[PDB]
């Protein structure tokens, strides 16, 4: 697995202060912990559930799983464009309406409404 994120990807991402976190790009069928096509989940450490590298030279520390690399493509490229981050690949478009989410809010939130 590889990945390129345009210019415009990488303005947004500094934009919002997370291209130097660990981020994990990931399905969302509704059944995982990072719940709300895929979406960047961005934490401070390393999640041990998401050890896969996702190989990139732009120094972006991105990871995802066993289970979430089967729906990604190859030489994924990540862009931003009409106010959306899109995902797509070799094979076209994967998502045209990424999601982003502060991992441990989300966590968090889950936490409390249980």
């Amino acid at each position: 697995l590889n990945i390129k994120f345009t210019d415009n990807a990488v303005d947004y991402l500094k934009r919002r202060e997370i291209l130097d976190k660990i981020l994990i790009l990931i399905t969302d069928d509704g059944g995982g912990k990072y719940s709300i096509h895929f979406s960047i989940i961005w934490l401070d450490k390393v999640d041990p559930d998401y050890p896969v590298k996702i190989a990139n030279e732009q120094n972006v520390k991105i990871y995802t799983s066993d289970f979430d690399k089967t729906m990604l493509g190859p030489n994924m490229v990540m862009d931003y464009n009409a106010g959306s981050l899109s995902l797509s690949s070799d094979e076209g478009l994967l998502d045209g309406s990424v999601d982003i989410g502060n991992g441990a809010a989300l966590l968090k939130a889950n936490k409390n409404v249980q």
